[PDB]
């Protein structure tokens, strides 16, 4: 039908509020994942009114097909949400309640810098169509906006979800003032991630670098190459669960380092023999001693500089 | 349609009922389950009634766009329910008989802290708004809550099917709703998990146990590291199927132990030989006996430990 | 668009019949599978006994739509089938004939015992509920019952394609229902296993029982440890194809009982060394010799206990 | 609206063709691929014609619901294609031009038994819906047959795209029906796998190959073994694209004949260090001296006749 | 519901534009993108033209249907786009504003010779069919073609999205058809292509060289067997990504060449040992100090000489 009669000077309001239900499989590789929650909506209509003299009920009701209905629209969705009208009630005093609840595919960006022990705010936008007549905004109400009690992301814990009525849309056509957004901030749960990935990879390091005890060539070759060779394969669970980031890391550069950390204790090993044949044993033995309290000292600078880089 | 009349001395009662037919496709990573059963609702219209009189000895069966049905929807579920209506009749004393198949994906939380022998419970949930001129609550039919004899899940094996019978009324955004609960118990089959994962490695750490009777230095690191690096792959495979949590499982425990009895494993041989060499030959052999008896001795202690705290 | 009314009492019946057009994709871990088939019915309906003498001179062709057509479901399917009928025709009798095409994905339980060599049997049922004024039953009609010569299952041998003439009658939710079963016996190929993952294993095993001819410990060590590392990767690879069963398997009894041999091969190598070490070669030699032939007997022996345990 | 008249002394014939647009996602595991092209029929009705006078400038006409079109359907398609009307053309003499444009999913077999250097041949189906008035027949046009120079399809060339008339002796279709054939010549581009599989395994072969030179039994061992771990690796790598087969393979033949080339080099290497510690070394030399030459001439040997076994 | 008539024989002109929001998932082995993005059509109709003094308005608009809008569709795609009409508007002198939110998923060939550093073309393209005796053609409006400052893909920078101003006319079907290309440009980031695969192997391949200081043959073996295995991992990780190519790619080539440098490693330490075997321990000791220099300079070269190829 038709919309309210612009008669009233002012600016037709909008009220909104998003309840969420459940959010669920937070895709990391296509950074997308998927909502089901209710959508209230209310704004003042008084061309159809109500008085109390028909009934004491003060409530009445109405079908969608017969009662104007602004289109809300979803920016960043991949399809348009599945819509299942719940209620419409009529106030006598001209103010309309809509609900509806919804499932949708919501694409937002993560930053995958501090991988681990990162934080991301996922955004939901919400735009309306403008109406020839009248002038159409949109607010939030704090009342309607919430979470239930059974909302739960596998790995992750929800912290808060507000909303911000910013009219800061990027202009094509209009609609530059009718913009809002919707903030979830969540936090990854990091406690499991130190005894199934920090640990091995400390021991395995550590047992690499008893060869600076031995002076039997041998042994020193098979302890450093085959640590290098689990060094590799732990490479894989580390792998299967963290995403393919085209950009740096944290968990990359300690990575890298310790690959770097390998090939100077190779050198090492192999400068020692060569010394130790051409019959100069004294230099070898200092060198061995000093690289056996060197090279812990070294890679714990190391982790410091770099947690100091990544995390201030 | 209209609701029915409100009588004005009681809300409208509405019986369910939910029969299984067979459960599939339980995802471990993501906790969700799929469903395919039937559903049986009642209510009392005072309406559409009829006397057997005048031909009415044949119940009426109407179809639906020409009655009043109640929206029911599941909490807990990725998308709306895909549902088809079997049967609906009218009975002469005024109740209606309501009849359906859906098949539907359900979301519910797990709880792996004693994985290879833990147990479950699964929830479905339904709700039902109360329309703007009448209240409506639900209520429990146990004579229609069962299951198939042929519903089969992989890997599981169902203990028991039942509802609670008491509703937990509340109102949500300025209306008032009706929730039941649905439990369905089961219980995991462990017997392939004991000689597919337990028993080989327990042969690995045996086998790696086996350089305190040796004395050469080269045999032992080979031993030592070729195991470790077994002993990795097994822990790959492992946790191939195994969603990271929040808490400390039964598996991660015992597999961290393993890690920690290795690198004290390589730090003793390290000390033998080092003691050897230094023309200590006696220390050396003391140590290496002493050890011989206490490894298993511990491992067996800490195993019994770790199992009382869990399972206690 | 209503049943037809009984004679007396007496019920009405209805012949079916599948024609299969291709089967495919065959999961294990899933035990599902897929197929698209013809699905042929035939009933009677005397409310239009057609009269070719007066009114008209050919059979009447009739469309999907305002015609009373049996409601056939099946009970053992994900979703409900996606079909397109093709042809309604009315005989001037009374008898109605029917077709459609279809297809869906079934649910049907599989037997691992002897996972190599095994044969399997898969089950499709029908059925059909009364309705409150007509009984209705099922009935089988032999002559439109078959399969395709193009229908082929990859890496399956497809046996026959019957139907049971005798259905299962019985109660439920309150009303009575008719079930047919369809059998599809297939048997697999199972001659790419041999050299696809039997051979390789013996050979690995044989590399391994090698060193039984050696009296070096280093080369025993590694000889024995990198051929338990490479059945290890090859149980791996062998176990991304089997799901875990209740039940013990052959596969599995097979793979348990070489990491046996492997652990008792690692026990003698050591015992060997242990006693040549204490200048005790001729226990050292009995021990060796005697190994050489009770390890390949012994291995026979098992393998023959097995063969007539599981398929005996 | 109705079926033409059978006027014509012959049947109505009805002339078909393909034109394809491109193709993708040719899955191997299903057998199956996409496809995207043009469906383009014409037949002859003189039942409506539009004589060149009164107005009868208008060549064409516009007939989107009140005309006869036969309804065709494919036979090996998983579901129903997705089709939409794009011209429809009446010429004035009576002949019917018809248009639409198609996406479905095709299960054609595939044969992988000389899988590096094989060919395929792809098949679509086409039928005809038979009517009691007129009788309908297939037919081919060679000028409506064809396909875009903008087809790919990722590895593989596209050879020729053709059609032929095939009778339907299938089905078991009471009615008379006929069927067409569409064939579609593709082979695979076999250049990248010469420096992607191939000339590895032979470098790592002939690694493994230089035992022969050497009299060490540690390095030797070491090097036998340590090979057959990397031909197990390389192994895992190369089943990455390959097909989950269930038949024998060329590249099944070359691998279990790498298999059996270790097998024998680890039993030469441990009878010459059992002849050369048993105080024979003449006898060692004369046959490490013969396996430097038989090995890779048997090798090429047995290549030869694999791949006249296979070919031919 | 009918298309505009012709003046004496002019065609129609449509202007068309794609305003981008998001683009996603790019597939290089599938070589598909996702897209979703405003559509916007203009054309003249003077047949619905209006007086704007009598009718008091000065746009008109009218419902999605009962309205001639040309049939608009995408040539490269895997089925049509999930269309969503957003509005209609016209002009008082008869021209039509228009308005779509479209997603879909396109194909479009990629070119992988520069894989690391490589950049590429996506072409989108539209096409029309001539319906009645009005030809129709397209037209680009310049100041609608644009993409949302939004617009991310991971791990790639985009360059630029335009189109070619004149269309393409040719005859398909005995039809005139006009068709647009649509054009974004984009180039991979490679910095984190370099510490992830460049550097680590350059580690590896320096530790196998590293055994030309040495003498004692069991380490040098050791060394560069366990840096081969080491390597035939990293290029299972590496071959994770890259799809196969009928072509030769500059990391194949980088791979080749390496794979030959082991070869070559190996067959320089079994001559140096076969040479101090039979007692000239000069010439092994010059072979080995020439190898020394020679491998990294050879090295050099061939790795300046692919790049100049690859590049220029
Ligand atoms: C479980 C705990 C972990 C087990 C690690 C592997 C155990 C290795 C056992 C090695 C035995 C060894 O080296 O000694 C062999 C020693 C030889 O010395 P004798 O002259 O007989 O007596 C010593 C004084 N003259 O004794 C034997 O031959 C006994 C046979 C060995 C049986 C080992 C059984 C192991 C069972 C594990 C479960
Ligand atoms: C497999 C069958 C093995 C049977 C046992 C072979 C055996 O005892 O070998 C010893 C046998 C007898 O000579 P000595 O006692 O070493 O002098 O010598 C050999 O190894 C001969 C070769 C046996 C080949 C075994 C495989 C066939
Ligand atoms: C099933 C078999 C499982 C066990 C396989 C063991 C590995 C094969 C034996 C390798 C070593 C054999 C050996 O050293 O024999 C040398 C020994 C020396 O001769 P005498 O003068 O008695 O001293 O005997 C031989 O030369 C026999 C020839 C052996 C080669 C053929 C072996 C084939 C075995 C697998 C079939
Ligand atoms: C099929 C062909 C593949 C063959 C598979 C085995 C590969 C073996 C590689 C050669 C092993 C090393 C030979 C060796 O040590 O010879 C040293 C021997 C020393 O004796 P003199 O004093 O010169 O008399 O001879 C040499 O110095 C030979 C120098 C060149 C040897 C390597 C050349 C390349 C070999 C083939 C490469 C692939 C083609």
């Amino acid at each position: 039908v038709s919309p309210p009669p612009p008669i009233a000077d002012e600016p037709l309001t909008v009220n909104t509020g998003i309840y969420l239900i459940e959010c669920y499989s937070l895709d990391d590789k296509a950074e997308t994942f998927k909502v089901n929650a209710f959508l209230s909506l209310s704004w003042k209509d008084r061309r159809l009114a109500f008085d109390p003299v028909r009934s004491g009920v003060r409530v009445k009701t109405y079908e969608p097909e017969a009662i104007w209905i602004p289109e809300i629209r979803f920016v960043n969705v991949e399809n348009a949400r599945d819509a299942d009208v719940v209620d419409i009630s009529v106030s006598p005093d001209g103010t309309v309640q809509y609900l509806e609840r919804f499932s949708a595919r919501v694409l937002s960006p993560l930053d995958f810098r501090r991988y681990p022990f990162d934080s991301q705010t996922l955004h939901i936008y919400l735009i309306v169509r403008s109406v020839d007549t009248r002038n159409i905004v949109l607010a939030v109400d704090l009342e309607k906006v919430g979470k239930n009690d059974d909302v739960f992301l596998t790995g992750w814990d929800i912290e808060s979800f507000t909303a911000v009525v910013k009219p800061a849309n990027f202009a094509l056509e209009d609609r530059l003032e009718s913009k809002l957004d919707y903030q979830l901030r969540i936090s990854r749960q990091y406690f499991s991630y130190i005894p199934n990935i920090i640990l091995p990879m400390l021991f395995i390091l550590f047992i690499s670098w008893t060869a600076f005890w031995s002076t039997s060539y041998e042994a020193n070759v098979t302890l450093v190459v085959s640590t290098l060779i689990a060094h590799i394969a732990f490479n894989i669970l580390v792998e299967t669960n963290l995403p393919k980031t085209p950009y740096m890391t944290y968990t990359g550069a300690i990575i890298f380092m310790i690959y770097l950390f390998y090939f100077v204790a190779v050198i090492e090993v192999t400068v020692q023999h060569y010394l130790k044949v051409e019959s100069q044993p004294a230099r070898a033995a200092s060198i061995t001693r000093a690289s056996r309290i060197a090279f812990p000292v070294v890679f714990l600078l190391a982790n410091i500089i770099l947690a100091f880089l990544f995390f201030g």
